[PDB]
């Protein structure tokens, strides 16, 4: 369970992401795909992309970036009271998309990497610790829901 102080560090760096969610989502997905190429296979619409240039030019990858960060943003803003937001998400990612928790760990890593690079103003060690806490919470609660749904994760 995060403190209010920890939530405010999360939400301060989020506020910067929101200046340009599409740009941040491009960087974050590209980092994910570069770091764990196996994750790209889950995206039938753009899993053929071969290079970072291709990725940066893909309108479909850009939309996905906006989707993930907007959904995550809405979750973070709930400050742990995210049961409603996680229901649909766990169901789709468990049952349709088939995303293991380890891939949720991979995108969490990419999120932290990009924020650390982009936002040294709002992503010092304390803020990064708070964001890691929030993302662990997210992954813990998703994992519990996956189990409920019958998915090993
Ligand atoms: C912070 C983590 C994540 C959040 C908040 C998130 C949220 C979403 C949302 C809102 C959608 C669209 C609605 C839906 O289908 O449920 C979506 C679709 C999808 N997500 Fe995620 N997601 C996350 C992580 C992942 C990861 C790590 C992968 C794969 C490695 C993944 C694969 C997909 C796929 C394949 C789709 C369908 C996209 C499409 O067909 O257009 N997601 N995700």
């Amino acid at each position: 369970v995060l403190s209010e102080g920890e939530w405010q560090l999360v939400l301060h760096v989020w506020a910067k992401v929101e200046a340009d969610v599409a740009g941040h989502g491009q960087d974050i997905l590209i980092r994910l795909f570069k770091s764990h190429p196996e994750t790209l296979e889950k995206f039938d619409r753009f899993k053929h992309l071969k290079t970072e240039a291709e990725m940066k030019a893909s309108e479909d990858l850009k939309k996905a970036g906006v989707t993930v960060l907007t959904a995550l943003g809405a979750i973070l803003k709930k400050k742990g009271h995210h049961e409603a937001e996680l229901k649909p998400l766990a169901q789709s990612h468990a049952t349709k998309h088939k995303i293991p928790i380890k891939y949720l760990e991979f995108i969490s890593e990419a999120i932290i990497h990009v924020l650390h690079s982009r936002h040294p103003g709002n992503f010092g060690a304390d803020a990064q610790g708070a964001m890691n806490k929030a993302l662990e919470l997210f992954r813990k609660d998703i994992a519990a829901k996956y189990k409920e749904l019958g998915y090993q994760g």
